[PDB]
């Protein structure tokens, strides 16, 4: 309703929206779903995807009609659509509507898109596509990627430090500062 996002943003990164915030009077608020096991190896993270990876994208469709075929299946945060490849990634607010879109998306194979698990934030060294997330060690882990880990506004610990043994959903891949 007030203003207008962008239609193709680049100022800063790929969402939708601007800065916004994840408060409760926003109604793209979710949660920081934080769990913590010990199956996992030493100094390492987990990282469920809110991100959708699309084949079979025809040129003509954009990152709001993206937005627009997945609106009655989940509300849409960032798209990285590449017409030159036939495909594009979208991320949504949480892992329960990724699954939700992943669950009813072209069920009856008439849509042109292709659903799958993409990646807004996982190693691809410790990927597993397939179920839709990544283990992360935190001797690569950055200091931007902690930075999100701990201070992302969807997905990340809700500023909790990053223990071993920790799962959430994929941090926001805002950046911020220069370098």
């Amino acid at each position: 309703s007030i203003g207008a996002p962008n239609t193709t943003f680049g100022t800063n990164n790929h969402h939708l929206y601007p800065d916004e915030l994840n408060v409760s009077n926003n109604p793209h608020y979710r949660p920081k779903p934080v769990s913590y096991d010990s199956t996992l190896p030493p100094d390492h993270i987990k990282v469920y995807s809110r991100t959708l990876f699309i084949g079979g994208v025809p040129l003509n469709m954009k990152e709001w009609d993206l937005a627009n075929v997945l609106k009655p299946f989940a509300e849409v945060q960032s798209v990285i659509l590449n017409n030159s490849r036939k495909h594009a990634f979208v991320k949504v607010y949480s892992r329960h509507e990724a699954e939700n879109v992943l669950q009813n998306f072209n069920k009856d194979g008439a849509l042109p898109l292709r659903t799958r698990w993409g990646v807004g934030f996982g190693p691809r060294d410790c990927c597993d596509y397939q179920h839709g997330y990544s283990i992360i060690p935190m001797h690569r882990l950055t200091d931007a990627d902690k930075k999100w880990s701990v201070s992302a506004q969807w997905g990340g610990t809700s500023g909790q430090p990053l223990v071993t043994g920790i799962v959430f959903e994929e941090p926001d891949i805002i950046v911020g500062e220069g370098v």
